[PDB]
Formats: C-alpha cells, sequence, structure tokens
C-alpha cells in the first residue's frame, strides 16, 4: 500500500496497458526462443527421439492449459479486487490460488503418473521409451508449473508485470542455457531436455517463493491468518481459469481438424507447409497475448473501480497497439516471404511455403479484435464468453471455411490459408461487436 504496479492499475488505462503488455511481451519473447532454441537441439538427436517428443506434447501442453487458467483466473480475480479496493478480498484470492496450485499441480502427477504408460501405448506405437521418460520428469514438476504461472498471476493481477517478467526470462533463460549442457555435453540425450526444464522451472518457483514469502514485498499479504475458505472466490477463479483452459483445448481441436484438411489437400508435405506456415505465422501473436494479458489486468481493475470509461478506453487502446504492431509484422513477412521461408526449409516445398507467407498470416491484422474482446471478458470475470468466442473462432470458423475451400473448389493448400484467413476475420468482427455490445450493457448497469 502502495506498490508501483497498483499505481499503475489506478492511474490512466492507456499508460497501464503499455507498461504491462511491453514487459510480457519481453517475457514471451524469450519462452518462444527457448522454444525454437530446443527444436533445434531435438532435431539432431533423429528421428526416434525427435518423436518421443512429439507423443508427450498434448500431455504437456494440457499441464500448460490447466497450469495458465489458473493462472488468468487468479489474476483477473486480484485485479478486480485492487480495483475495488477490497484489500481483504485481494489478499485472500491470492491465498485461495496458491492453495489451489498445491491441489491441481500435485492431482495432475498423481493421475497420470500411473495412466502414462497405458496411454502411449494406446496411442498405436522405442520412441514409446524415452516419451515415458520424458513425460515422468515433466509430470514430477506439475506443481512447480502451476505454482509458477500462479505466482506469474499474482504479480501482473496487482500490476507488477517487470517480476512477472523477470520469472519468465529467468526460467526460459536458464532453460535456454541448461539444454545443450544437458542433451550433449552430459550425453541425457532427449530426457535432458526434459531436466534442464524441470530444473529451470525450480530456479524460477526458488525466485517467487522468495518474493512471496520471504521478502513479503509484494502488494498482496500471503498468510494463512488472512485465509478464509470461500465459495465465491473459488467460483470467481474458476469461472475465469476453467474455460481458460478449455480454450486450449478447443485450439488443439481445431489444429487436429486443420491438419487433417491440409493432408487433403493436400498431402504429407501439404502438412508440412501448413505446420511451418502456422509456427511463423504465431510468432506474431507472441504480442497479442502480451497485450492480452495486459488487457485482462487494466480492465479488471477498472471493472473493480465501476469504470466503464476507463474499460472501455484500455480495452479499445489495447486493440489500437495490437492492430498496428500486427501491420507491421504482416507487411515484414509478406515482403520477406522468400528470405523467411528459406530459413524455415525439403526444398521442393518451399514454393508452397512463399505462398502461404503470403496468404495465411493475413489474419493476424483482425486477430487483435477478438483476443482483446476475450481477454476483457476475463477481466471483467466472465471467462464463459472468452471460451464461447475462442469455440465459435477456432473450431466453427477455421476449420469450416477451411474446410468449405478445399472440399468444394480446385485450390489446394491455398484454399486452407483462405478459409482460415477468412474465418479467423468473421469471427473476429463478431467478437468485436459482441465486445460492444457487452461494454453497451455495462454502462446501462
Amino acid at each position: 500500500k502502495t506498490t508501483k504496479g497498483v499505481q499503475l492499475l489506478r492511474g490512466d488505462p492507456k499508460k497501464a496497458i503499455v507498461r504491462l503488455s511491453i514487459p510480457m511481451m519481453i517475457g514471451m519473447s524469450v519462452q518462444t526462443l527457448y522454444n525454437l532454441a530446443d527444436g533445434i537441439w531435438v532435431s539432431g538427436l533423429g528421428p526416434e527421439s525427435l518423436a518421443a517428443v512429439g507423443l508427450f506434447f498434448p500431455v504437456f501442453m494440457g499441464i500448460i492449459a490447466l497450469a495458465a487458467g489458473l493462472g488468468v483466473g487468479t489474476s483477473s480475480a486480484i485485479a478486480r479486487r485492487i480495483g475495488a479496493r477490497d484489500k481483504e478480498g485481494a489478499d485472500n484470492v491470492a491465498v485461495h490460488s496458491l492453495i489451489l496450485s498445491l491441489i491441481l499441480g500435485v492431482t495432475i502427477t498423481i493421475t497420470m503418473l500411473p495412466a502414462i504408460d497405458s496411454l502411449f501405448r494406446s496411442m498405436g506405437a522405442e520412441a514409446v521409451e524415452l516419451a515415458i521418460e520424458y513425460a515422468r520428469v515433466l509430470l514430477a514438476g506439475a506443481f512447480i508449473i502451476v505454482f509458477n504461472n500462479v505466482g506469474n498471476g499474482i504479480l501482473r493481477g496487482e500490476g507488477d508485470a517487470n517480476r512477472a517478467m523477470l520469472a519468465m526470462v529467468l526460467g526460459s533463460g536458464l532453460n535456454i542455457v541448461l539444454d545443450p549442457i544437458f542433451i550433449y555435453t552430459l550425453g541425457f540425450g532427449v530426457v535432458g531436455a526434459a531436466y534442464a526444464t524441470l530444473l529451470s522451472m525450480v530456479v524460477t518457483s526458488l525466485f517467487i517463493a522468495y518474493w512471496l514469502f520471504v521478502k513479503r514485498d509484494t502488494y498482496v499479504d500471503i498468510t494463512l491468518r488472512d485465509f478464509s475458505p470461500s465459495r465465491e472466490i473459488l467460483k470467481d477463479i474458476l469461472r475465469v481459469g476453467l474455460p481458460s483452459s478449455l480454450s486450449q483445448l478447443s485450439m488443439s481441436i481445431a489444429m487436429f481438424f486443420l491438419n487433417s484438411v491440409a493432408i487433403t489437400a493436400g498431402g504429407e508435405n501439404g502438412v508440412a507447409v501448413f505446420t511451418s506456415a502456422w509456427r511463423i505465422t504465431m510468432l506474431g501473436i507472441v504480442p497479442i497475448l502480451g497485450m492480452a494479458a495486459a488487457t485482462t489486468s487494466v480492465t479488471g481493475a477498472a471493472y473493480g473501480e465501476r469504470n466503464v470509461e476507463k474499460l472501455e478506453t484500455a480495452y479499445l487502446y489495447a486493440i489500437k497497439i495490437a492492430f498496428m504492431i500486427e501491420l507491421a509484422v504482416v507487411a515484414f513477412i509478406m515482403l520477406f516471404a522468400p528470405q523467411v521461408a528459406y530459413l524455415f526449409t525439403a526444398q521442393v516445398i518451399k514454393g508452397d511455403l512463399i505462398s502461404a507467407l503470403r496468404t495465411l498470416p493475413v489474419f493476424l491484422v483482425l486477430t487483435p479484435f477478438g483476443m482483446m474482446t476475450s481477454a476483457m471478458f476475463q477481466g471483467i470475470g466472465e471467462g464463459e464468453k472468452s471460451l464461447i468466442l475462442t469455440i465459435f473462432r477456432t473450431l466453427v470458423m477455421q476449420v469450416g471455411f477451411a474446410y468449405i475451400f478445399v472440399h468444394y473448389t480446385t485450390l489446394g493448400l491455398r484454399g486452407v490459408w483462405i478459409g482460415i484467413v477468412i474465418g479467423n476475420m468473421v469471427a473476429a468482427i463478431v467478437g468485436f461487436l459482441w465486445g460492444r455490445m457487452r461494454i453497451s450493457a455495462l454502462k446501462k448497469t
């Protein structure tokens, strides 16, 4: 009482959106960098070890979905309490969240551990025995993952994007350092990558726990004395958290469908082109996700203050900034499409990739309109609306239009990009309009 993060949340919405999203973009950029670097280390390990990480990836993304969902529910609930100047409430949500992190994280470990052997077998597959060992090491750290995301959520909720960024950067940075040492230098191979990740997550935890439990210099007070078991707080976190996790499920299922329309288009090489083009296009998603995190915090605090003008301002300003960022990203990709495709390429698919990079990432321009809407839906605590919009966007619109432009048309892979672009754009119009109606509704209430 008070921190810089809280003064930021309770101040001008524009300055808040800028000073929170930027550290987030930076932190997320480092995480993406770790991911790209790790893909290079693992690719050099051969065909069997590369496909061990393809086997555990859905489970790993499942854990992240759940951990990050609890994270954003925590962040949203705290930001709203702080906006309302409910200090006891904000403190209580923080401690509720940490206990939930223990409950969720450990539950994940004890459920998947006896299940993981039969899951890889019945998948239908060597590469298995490595994926099992890979799964074992990361499932051992499930609680660490969830705790880290919760601590990040707490920091974001009280406007501390600086230490949230720092934790991301420390974690992904150390993992970048540990990766070649563990995989090649120590000779652990692909399971080396898992241990590098586990240890990195641990170090991250040590920092977060130090800030939360030792220095205790967060805005929120975290203590079992200021803890009072609340049905409402639990429902509040889950009303954002659970639909948040289910949204990643929707993406994965849409990704399954999109992969299947791409072979039909298509072929094995058609799948490879789509994979490469999607991966490249998703690099421009990073600034949007950074802006979304900030949007949830700022609109949350503004919702707590019962200041709808402030909420609407932040939400619309976030859309503007993200929109302009994407213009630069899209123009860069389409202009340097041959150069980019060269870097990520197999040379006979390069022409197909260049066409994709000149077609696919167009929708990035309209993406902010729909995701900032989802972001603020979360900020006001209505995560089910965010899930509905995501389902509409990823499943109904992306896949439907891709399937239509492929199966009812002589276009090939081009039918996939066009379908995806159009679907994403329609979904963004609809969501933005839904966001406008919701805000108008807030103004008369």
